Parts: C-alpha cells; sequence; structure tokens
DNA sequence: TTGGCGAA
DNA sequence: TTGGCGAA
C-alpha cells in the first residue's frame, strides 16, 4: 500500500 | 527506515 | 545480511 | 508479477 500503508496497486 | 521511511536498523 | 512494512 | 518505499 501507498507507499505506506505501492497503492495498491502500483 | 521506520517503518516507513525498520529503524534503521532493524 | 537484516528489517518484512502493507493489497490488489 | 508488480510496486521498490527507505539506512545503518
Ligand atoms: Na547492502
Ligand atoms: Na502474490
Amino acid at each position: 500500500t501507498x507507499p505506506g500503508v505501492t497503492x495498491p496497486g502500483v
């Protein structure tokens, strides 16, 4: 996720 | 780092 | 080398 | 499979 917590996605 | 941005370190 | 974050 | 986050 994120960042943070990529995306999702990407 | 962090998380985010572990530690460092660990 | 290790940390393992945080879903679609 | 991809994203590549962010130093000691
Ligand atoms: Na290294
Ligand atoms: Na998977």
